[PDB]
DNA sequence: CTCCTATGACTCGTCCAT
DNA sequence: AATGGACGAGTCATAGGAG
């Protein structure tokens, strides 16, 4: 098995990449909300479109 | 100047605070996710009733 | 059980802010 | 200032994975 010291470096090297893969979580969440957020707006302009669609076809059906 | 006893025991707080809100974060965080997903899947339900809707009073335009 | 990595908890030294 | 508060990072013990 690794000697003590040999143990502390690989540790501390552990230690590192998780906190960094901390980071990495946060940062990957923040982008998801962001674009579903924005998804959110197209698909609400999307249904006003829609919405202002109907309204017309109505008017001209009578 | 803060005994050197008194500040080690204010410093085990402070590092315990630190670990629960990064958990409080990461909860927000991965809550705001299947919140937003909710609404982007409502969103396309009545995405797709608009868009069906409107290609009836299209034919109804004959 | 061994042997390794990942992670919560702890401490210390250092930076921030005044 | 000297010092309260904040926080990066090294360490230890241990859970969990792979034997």
């Amino acid at each position: 098995h690794m000697k003590a010291e040999r143990k502390r470096m690989r540790n501390r090297i552990a230690a590192s990449k998780s906190r960094k893969r901390k980071l990495e979580r946060i940062a990957r969440l923040e982008e998801k909300v962001k674009t579903l957020k924005a998804q959110n707006s197209e698909l609400a302009s999307t249904a006003n479109m829609l919405r202002e669609q109907v309204a017309q076809l109505k008017q001209k059906v009578m």
